[PDB]
């Protein structure tokens, strides 16, 4: 159950690896728009300038959009929240115990547009094409930084947790292979010398027996 | 997708690739344990010579 245990922590703290890296990316393109945007707000660019830029502004929204559709790590995808406060599809499960009821859960948010707040119902990404709306999509962003924050502390607990509860199980592991060995395993360092006392014990019963046979015959000179 | 690849990578690692020393070990017991087992099986072949003793 602990060899089971074991690999499924690290199957586990492996989708964790994979979950971090899908938000890395997502993480400095963030910051790239951000940088963009604060770039925009300097008033000597006319609003034809401000298109543009946006055209590729809503290519990085975009963009990002097409990483949370297409994040996967198991044949299953992680950032669109299937596994969220209010998850209803299905739940997730970490069997880290080498009984049935031992069972771990671990959420993820989504992490698409709307919930990025880059965009609202109607799919329409952040305006920013002028000055006024500049200082708008600053707490926008702010608080999809903010919430990438709480995803990483939240996956960096997680995979803290995981691998201090995977070095726990290693170290039960070889305790409990140390007990079986004290209890089931037979050092032959004694049966060795049990064998020899009984192999020697065996030959001189049989000489015992070969010198006992010989006795009838002596009433033989009798006759 | 390179970073997603090296972690591809590293999430394949565990999965079927070997540390050496935690079958090695495994090996050199198994190898102690047929030589010492050969060497009873041989020694108990001759177990039945001492009943022609008798004979």
């Amino acid at each position: 159950g602990l060899r089971q245990a074991e690999r499924n922590t690290e199957d586990g703290m492996s989708l964790i690896q994979t979950t971090e890296g899908f938000l890395q990316e997502s993480n400095d393109i963030i910051q790239r728009i951000r940088t963009l945007a604060i770039q925009s707000s300097n008033g000597i660019y006319t609003e034809e300038d401000r298109q543009m830029i946006q055209v590729e502004v809503s290519q990085l929204i975009d963009e990002v959009d097409r990483i949370a559709s297409q994040a996967e790590f198991n044949k299953m995808n992680l950032l669109q929240g299937d596994f969220a406060r209010g998850s209803r599809a299905t739940s997730m499960w970490f069997h880290i115990g080498p009984n049935m009821h031992q069972r771990e859960r671990v959420f993820i948010a989504t992490m698409t547009a709307r919930s990025l707040n880059l965009k609202g119902q109607s799919g329409e990404l952040l305006s920013l094409s002028t000055a006024d709306k500049s200082n708008d999509a600053i707490g926008t962003l702010d608080a999809a930084l903010t919430r990438i924050s709480k995803q990483r502390a939240n996956l960096g607990a997680y995979f803290n947790r995981l691998e201090h509860a995977a070095k726990g199980l290693m170290n039960a592991y070889e305790n409990t292979q140390a007990s079986e060995s004290r209890i089931r395993d037979a050092d032959m360092a004694e049966e060795t010398v049990a064998f020899t006392k009984n192999q020697i014990l065996v030959q001189s019963g049989t000489a015992m027996l070969a010198q006992a046979n010989v006795r009838p015959q002596g009433v033989l000179s009798l006759l």
